[PDB]
């Protein structure tokens, strides 16, 4: 089965500015560290749409020392940030205003790019560098406290990456990105992009997974192909609105759930790529049909609930993906 | 038999920290008041047969140091500084940091807050419970060039883990180069601890019944064997220079030789321990035991331990192994 799949991954590697990204990113951080409010800003981890090699994605982190999170209305993912506080200008009463902080952030960046690069209208900010390279800059608060209680039952990697690794990972900070909920516009959602990267690049039960020939697995390739399938289908139907609400994050979440379900490295041997990918697709399909895709870190938050994505969009994606899988994925070509 | 080793391990498990933690926390609270030891803190410990004897390390970060290796001894160094903003200005003997002066002030502050004895490179306090405090400089720079070929865990714990570990800081404890009196010796106690408590090729090593290994038990038994033989022959001087660190280093080498968890199945404790002993014996006979982090530093050289001492320990261990280890009774 895997012949066309391996061809796809070969072209995908072939395709992959970063320097041009690093220049302006470090310049922006240089100026942002001059402000009293963004003094502790810094790069969180360049990152990527697998099919868009010129679309970059960076995250600026800013530690907020001693914070009081207040969960917003039983939504397990959205919070208010309550608290010499260098964010004094951004408070609106007792909660921190994402709108004000973001407006400042964008203003500093807009003034700093006009010295060199266009900033698009409201990912907090999107810069377009010379009609070819684009960079989405996201601002996130960093908290070095223990994780919120809604993550208590998430990150169930104990049988895969081990309970020891889970404890070490949960000792790391967590992040908060502004996102309006429903739309309450001063709420923040949790971010674990650092943990996701760690999980994906250190992904085997064996510490030497993918480091020698006897232990080559196909986890990363399965995730690559899943993201590519979704990106290609989103392009093919961009003029309708069906696939608009689907993102690489849904596919990455489903992939992590599959990793939990298949924790042994031998279930991911490279020679079985064909079936492994099939299984991955199938699991994603199941998540679509049952309208259930729990956040990997907050299991009570369903990314596929009918309040976030309607049934018609899910059924459309299901029909498209089933056609592709029945026809040796013509969309890849 | 193997059941004898299991009996030893069970008796060991039957075996204060609450007190040690209280005391040590008080000492650190008061030491951070002093200007020179403002950045002092705990790093992360036991003599397996002496559960009431504790070993604590007090780390102190030194932001931007220059290391000058002492006379091609790849483990001992002079600590100099880079370009009165150095809070250790009180301790320079010219341009090199003086271990003697720093240790004098260390013992002096400890001896100004305790007023439990302070027996006179550690500082020994009692509480019928004893605690040895070792002061260590912390450097967050990359590791010295002598460690480049050490920590050969690539086929065991992975090259990824080796890179991650080498990104962590390293430590320097005062120790005479036997002598010249102001040299510092490399220390990687943190890394040793981490690779001992996270020791399998599988991340889930020892977290389920299917993956119970016997690495930790093998190290425990070797340490116990050395301690019991040192007590047995304390009247002679032959075993004075052997320590649990030699045992731990040989054990780490064995883990490098045997990287697969299936080579450490708990069911084979008896053979695993045997092989451990055997490797240690080989190290004794050939007088070669490389530091696990600095391969060119030979812990078993004749300039450090004489051949007669090694031969005596060799014969005593061979006796024990040939007689089902009576020193474990
Ligand atoms: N409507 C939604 C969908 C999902 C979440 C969401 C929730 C949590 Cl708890 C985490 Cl950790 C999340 N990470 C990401 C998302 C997310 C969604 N997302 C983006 O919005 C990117 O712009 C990707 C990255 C919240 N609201
Ligand atoms: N004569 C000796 C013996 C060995 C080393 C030695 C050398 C290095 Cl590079 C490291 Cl990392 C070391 N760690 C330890 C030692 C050691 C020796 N040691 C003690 O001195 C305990 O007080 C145990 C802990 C240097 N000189
Ligand atoms: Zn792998
Ligand atoms: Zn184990």
């Amino acid at each position: 089965g895997a012949s066309k799949l391996r061809a796809v991954l070969e072209k995908l590697k072939l395709s992959r500015a970063a320097g041009m990204v690093k220049g302006v990113v470090d310049h922006l951080l240089l100026r942002l560290k001059c402000d009293s409010a963004f003094r502790g800003v810094g790069l969180l981890n360049y990152e990527h749409k697998i099919s868009a090699p010129n679309e970059f994605d960076v995250m600026f982190k800013l530690e907020v020392p001693r914070i009081q999170l207040e969960e917003y209305s039983n939504t397990r993912a959205y919070y208010f940030v309550k608290f010499e506080n260098p964010l004094s200008q951004f408070l609106e009463g007792e909660i921190l205003s994402a709108s004000k902080m973001l407006s400042k952030f964008r203003k500093i960046i807009k003034e700093e790019i006009n010295d060199i690069v266009i900033m698009k209208r409201k990912p907090a900010v999107t810069l377009l560098i010379s009609e070819k390279i684009s960079v989405d800059i996201t601002l996130a608060l960093e908290s070095k406290s223990s994780w919120p209680a809604s993550t208590q039952e998430g990150l169930r990697i104990q049988n895969w990456l081990s309970a020891k690794v889970r404890k070490q990972l949960r000792l790391k900070p967590f992040y908060l990105v502004p996102k309006h909920a429903k739309f309450q516009e001063e709420t923040w959602r949790l971010s674990f992009s650092h943990i996701e990267k760690e999980i994906l690049n250190n992904h085997g039960k064996s510490k030497t997974c993918c480091e020698n020939k006897e232990e080559k697995c196909c986890r990363k390739d399965c995730l690559k192909l899943m993201k590519y399938l979704l990106e290609q289908l989103k392009e093919r139907f961009k003029d309708k609105k069906h696939l608009d609400k689907f993102s690489s994050y849904h596919v990455k979440t489903a992939f992590f759930h599959v990793c939990t379900q298949n924790p042994q490295d031998s279930q991911w041997d490279r020679k079985d790529l064909g079936l492994c990918f099939d299984n991955c697709v199938t699991y994603f399909l199941q998540c679509l049909r049952t309208e259930k895709l729990e956040n990997y870190f907050i299991p009570e938050f369903n990314l596929f609930s009918s309040n976030l994505i309607d049934k018609r969009s899910k059924e459309f994606l299901t029909k498209q993906i089933e056609y592709e899988r029945n026809n040796e994925f013509p969309v890849f070509d």
